[PDB]
This record gives structure tokens, sequence and C-alpha cells, in this order.
């Protein structure tokens, strides 16, 4: 019942299965991110957000029987996606070649931004971020190079890099800090995430599922 999304010739499948935790996610929504200089928006990377199947049953708890327009203006609904008792997978596939650090910089930027936004950015979180950046250093992402973030409900972030848009088998690293976990996703679909790219998508495709209250295969 669920379909795919190509964002600037970078395709995001309808479903996916982690070689790491054998879970199976569904494309919640795709989108793209980039920079705005001189009123021009140059897109650098595509972005798709995946939710584990067990997410429908969970969100159905309070979001079923509501429509796109309705959820889209509801913040809680997102705090629920980002902090849901389930794994979320976020895949960023480059549109413009960026190095590990060049990129890991903008990302780490909005993160700490939020961490302080809610008084969670302390020593531990700080080390976790150091680590976060130590992971991206050896890397580089020419177009098609994907980064895979696994946000585990157990308060862990699974970092894994690729030269193309196919998920790797093993992971680059694991950042074990509950805060830093949600961070990424929060910076993309959170309250303070200006772009309605991911938000509109999620708001549009989930009710279709939420009406059945289940998911698997
Ligand atoms: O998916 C991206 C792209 C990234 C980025 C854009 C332009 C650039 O030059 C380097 C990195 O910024 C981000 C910041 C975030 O908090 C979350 C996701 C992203």
């Amino acid at each position: 019942s669920i379909t795919a999304i190509t964002v600037e010739n970078l395709e995001y499948p309808a479903v996916v299965t982690s070689p790491v935790t054998g879970k199976s996610y569904f494309l919640g929504g795709a989108g793209e991110r980039g920079l705005t200089i001189e009123g021009n928006f140059i897109k650098f990377t595509a972005i798709g957000v995946y939710l584990e199947d067990i997410a429908v049953a969970s969100l159905a708890a309070k979001w079923k029987g509501k429509s796109s327009e309705e959820l889209l203006e509801t913040l809680d609904f997102y705090r629920d996606i980002i902090s849901g008792p389930f794994e979320k997978l976020i895949r960023g596939s480059k549109i413009r070649e960026l190095s590990g650090p060049e990129f890991s910089r903008k990302v780490m930027e909005n993160c700490v931004a939020h961490l302080k936004s809610v008084g969670t950015y302390g020593d531990a979180e700080a080390e976790a971020m150091q680590k976060f950046a130590e992971a991206f250093k050896p890397v580089n992402f020419p177009p098609g190079a994907s980064v895979f973030y696994r946000q585990s409900p157990d308060g862990i972030l699974g970092l894994s890099f690729s030269p193309d848009t196919s998920i790797p088998e093993k992971e680059a690293a694991l950042i074990e800090n509950k805060a830093v976990s949600s961070a990424v996703l929060e910076t993309m679909i959170g309250e303070h995430a200006v772009s309605p790219d991911l938000k509109r998508c999620l708001a549009a495709r989930l009710p279709a599922l939420l009406n059945e209250g289940a998911f698997k295969i």
C-alpha cells in the first residue's frame, strides 16, 4: 500500500531491512536539505526517514482518525515520531560532494543547537558529539554516497557510511548517549526545524496506515 520517492535522482525505496538489527522500516517520508546563500537554495543532500513497522500500532494510539492538515500543525505528533518506542532509520544520499567533516559540521551544528535548546548538552553528550564527528573524519561523500543513521529506542545511534545508496552490512560506529540519539531526527522534523519537507510527507502518508493499526512482511 506504501510507495517510493525519488529526490533529485536519488531513490528512496518503499521499504527496507537493516543488515544490522534485521528490523524492517517503511519510508515515512523523503525530502532534501541544502544551503541558502544569496536567496538561492542549493540542495546538497537528499533525505529519507524510515520508521520501523511497529510504529503504526504505536502512533495509532493517538493519531489515528486524523488527517494530514490536522497532524501537520500538531507538534506532539512529531515528538511522538522522533521519540517513538521503535527504531527509526534516516538515509542521507549526497547530491553534491561533501567531505566527512565539511558535512558532519553542519549536522553537529544544529544538534548541539537543540541539545542546549533543552539543557541536555553536558559533558557526556559533549563527548558523544566528539565521537560523532570522529566517525565522519575518514569519510567523503560524492553524489550517491549515503550516511545511515540508526536511532535505536535503547538510546543508541548507529552510524554507517556508504559509497552508494545501498545500506552497508556492518556499522561505522555506535554513539551511546540517549540525548544525541534523537538529536538528528529532531533537527529535521522537530519543532524548530524550519523546512516542512519531511513534516508534510509524514503528515501525508501515515494516516493511510494508521487506519489498519498494524504492519509486517
Ligand atoms: O542532511 C543534512 C545536510 C547537512 C549539510 C548541508 C550543507 C552543507 O554544505 C553540509 C552539510 O546539514 C544538515 C544539518 C542537520 O542538523 C541535519 C541534516 C542535515
